[PDB]
């Protein structure tokens, strides 16, 4: 059977089984249209329409079965014309970045909405996480680059890009001692219970240095590994926040006080990293340019080609970066 | 677009994008096939297959929908050839199953026995092969009807209608240390070289669960698709073997002792469906209802109805299915 | 052999087989690590580790029988500390819960305030992460319960509880195509690009199981392992969301709307548990009813003697869990 | 803590709280025992025994459950020094063929069992299928090495040797109106219902060619994959079977009566074969050997190194090959 067979037997019912009119219709004769019926009647040996002598009078029980499934046979044949073009895939490749929940919220929904206008065929996948999970990822090939905010020894074996310098600030509520207050010292935050970053406090981290200089041992009471819910638990208890400034600001978080530490922690500095053997696609190089202006694609060849991250600490020594 | 065209198209992936082997299996030269391919590819404006020279690499997305409504299309051809012959000899035809050797020895002799006293003129086609191989079979025509023994997700695109639960049993020589100690466990069998089938350890089976779950990793030092292969291997060395309950026999292998494991392994369930296109002649209802008492052409047509397979267990909550 | 020595062969495994990173991390030599470690094998007579120069490249089969038991070792020798933590001063200690952001940010505050309240001497530590990040987090021994949504397949090795059912929502801009339809089918969602966790789609989710059932694929444009980053990004662009229900409120979230997904993929069901090694101490116990209600000291215990998660499933039948 | 302490306070109950017996039956001193106690002691922050003057004369509360745990410990300790040394994998590289149930049964337990003795640490894994089926298993990957019976030209490009020439018999049950019949004719075999394999007939098998050059058209009425299952079927009532001589033997299946067909139908030839890039490794070409033993190593490599697949049936052309 063929589908030229399939048209015909359901266009003779569309046309009240006036054969003659059918064919009008779909620019044939009647004694074609007739032939190729009574063919497909012969190959299924069965017969579609009865017949009084010449004129046709109805559908038989048969009939009707057979018709009802050749209107589903056209219907997925008008359906195959319309599947969506290759066009509609986003298949030209796929960016694979691990960072973390503030990398991902703040810096990048500014950017990633330009990188999508640039490439809407290219798929993302932003990963979220602790250091040393940012850190697997990209070594264990899970993904492309890492966006690092801290603890950059452990993406040692990396190249690492600098991208901006970045300082913590302590947040709470508006009834608390320290919302009205000329500034915080460190002994003055060592007295209330803290609540920071799972991977806040290591042995060698920035928070861990400003406590040991002053001898004070902090009383951790909550961590999380995202700021959102270090933000969302300080409604709740006497505890202080201790997470990024670019992470709180008063417009989208009036229930909140962002108050300064920069006299109390150093900075840290958020960089781009990936492994040596990378092939940089074109999108990779327009993601790293878009997070960071600066590294542009001249800037980025010159630091894969130096021998290791010292010789790139010694290239950007004397390069202002923006602060966040 | 003609009938002769989705053919092809289904056939070459049918063959693993292989154009030669197409046109030797379909009896047609390979010039014709590739012209058709040609033709359909500029009528519709999408590439389908990918290509390097000549080779074909693979099936393209948009290529993938197209394919996926050739194939109902076509199965509706069938569904008609089918309707036409139910109401010309509703007693004449064939039945193609696929299944596994186990089933096609020990469930069915007896049912098809009885099934082929019923239909003299109904020619019976069994497949033997994987859970894989089965679902393959259907997905490539050669058989309407699945009976799955387990890993049931490579059937979520049929209709899939539960027929019974079944345990596994631990086989060894009468001689072998774990025939007289008559209850095992778990850490005790992963000791032992383990004789199993190819598909036992998949990352997902129930052999899979039993071991992630105490932490341990087989020793596996031969499988077979087949479970008399297992057996037969059993008799000579020291492996250990891991098959279905039904496959060893008392009577037929007094060679083999048959250790119990249901608390070790959780049991599977044996299933028995047909994609949801397929017309169901009045045959096929009894040849189900023959395998599995409960289902009944009105339970079938419930069944079918339905919208999952998890709907059609939701229909035998409150009955409790055969242990075999 | 040596405690010490069990802990470094285990730490080992823990940063990728790399010794520097080993060291690093415990604040000591990596020479004192492979002296150590060449003993451990010497004493033992089993090579646990491959090796080409000094180079480790992967773990034994015999050797990862080593470590698995290894594991054990360090886990129940946590126990004794904690078995006296609890006889010295009970409502003292910590708690590291590892879980999805959702479950952070929407199911725990409320569980967490009841918490802090009654035992302020508990300090608690938030993980969260994808479902492969919670089972590492247990293994690593970072955690002593996980919170896991889905792919239970993850925690078949933990006593897991079912807390509650849970489902997934569309989300789109009220000016999408989608909004002033309601009505979507699976064939309408396939026609659009998706916006979804990085874990949505594996080959065997709840996501994969509507789509093969459908003999669709997905057009996936971006991912995120965090449901707050899919939902900003769904504030832009032309891609329809598919997360969980819970993470989109009307008045948290009124530039988003949330239309019914229940006819399209199944429930998942929200879970709490930990290694069976794990000591549980009193605010262990109540931690967890305080999460669901149901799961009572004596349902635990009971839960923790049989032997699988199933027959712990089988507990709660004759009892509908809340649903999400 | 330390495994000695663990090891001490077990061993000081074992030994009823005499410190004396103790440091015997351990070969030490009772001043190290005791004072190894009190370490573990201060460590742990409790009493783990109650004090009389300086001996010991009860276990504290606390103490029993540690005791409980150190008793778990130890026994782990064991179980690591018991692990089962790296001889007991089969880890030296595995052997995938796919082939069908009659060589696997009656050709290859004997060359099996050969080859495993030779090689104990090299798993077997016996992939069964149709020609078809095998043929995919090792173009695609999923077999090294395939021993096809027939259908020979579906394995061009592959590297095929030819092993050996087998026919088939006419098998009927002992009741058959054929049992006692003085030869067999293509005619009197086309007037009966045929059980054959489910590929006998393809329109170019040697079914075929008989069938067609007489003009005669067979009634099929069951097929399977399998000889064995073809056996079992012939328990029933007409029909006849088409199989393989070397899958019936009157000794093993007496309820069968095996009457020759040389006449009707020209023999096959089975072949072992395999992708030209794979790398033929030891144990490779000892099975190959085992199988036929003219397919020596020097054979192969001939072979592989030789232009077409022409080529190699003429190296072979003055070698008469076993008939089975
Ligand atoms: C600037 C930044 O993103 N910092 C991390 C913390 O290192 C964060 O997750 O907020
Ligand atoms: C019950 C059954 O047939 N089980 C399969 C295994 O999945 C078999 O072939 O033995
Ligand atoms: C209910 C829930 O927490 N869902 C997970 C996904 O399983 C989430 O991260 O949103
Ligand atoms: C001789 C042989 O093995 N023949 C196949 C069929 O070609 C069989 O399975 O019996």
């Amino acid at each position: 059977m063929k589908l030229q067979q399939l048209r015909y037997i359901v266009e003779v019912v569309n046309h009240n089984l006036n054969v003659s009119s059918t064919a009008e219709g779909l620019y044939t004769s009647q004694p074609g249209i007739s032939k190729q019926v009574r063919m497909l009647e012969d190959e299924l040996g069965i017969q579609i329409f009865a017949r009084s002598g010449k004129h046709l009078t109805q559908v038989t029980p048969a009939g009707q079965e057979i018709i009802r499934i050749a209107r589903e046979v056209l219907s997925k044949v008008d359906a195959i014309k319309s599947v969506a073009g290759e066009h509609t895939w986003p298949d030209k490749g796929s960016l694979y970045v691990a960072t973390t929940h503030t990398q991902a919220r703040y810096a990048l929904p500014g950017v990633i909405k330009g990188f999508i206008e640039r490439y809407p065929r290219v798929s993302l996948h932003m990963h979220q996480g602790s250091p040393t999970q940012i850190a697997e990822a990209v070594s264990k090939g899970n993904a492309d680059f890492a966006i690092a905010t801290e603890a950059l020894h452990l993406y040692d074996d990396l190249v690492m890009l600098p991208c901006y310098h970045w300082n913590r600030s302590i947040v709470v509520t508006p009834e608390h001692p320290l919302a009205t207050k000329g500034s915080v010292s460190i002994e003055e935050l060592a007295q209330y219970p803290l609540v920071t970053y799972t991977f806040g406090f290591t042995g060698r981290s920035e928070l861990d240095t400003a406590f040991n200089r002053a001898g004070l041992t902090p009383r951790i009471v909550f961590t999380a590994t995202d700021a959102d819910v270090i933000k969302t638990y300080v409604r709740l208890g006497l505890g202080v926040g201790v997470i990024a400034s670019m992470a709180v600001d008063p417009v989208s978080d009036p229930d909140l006080v962002k108050l300064d530490a920069n006299g109390i922690f150093s900075h840290s500095t958020t960089k781009i990293g990936f492994r040596r053997s990378t092939f940089l696609r074109s999108y990779m190089y327009d993601f790293i340019q878009r997070f960071a202006p600066h590294l542009t694609r001249d800037v980025v060849d010159t630091a894969v080609a130096l021998r290791s991250n010292e010789d790139i600490e010694a290239m950007f020594k004397d390069i202002k970066l923006p602060e966040k």
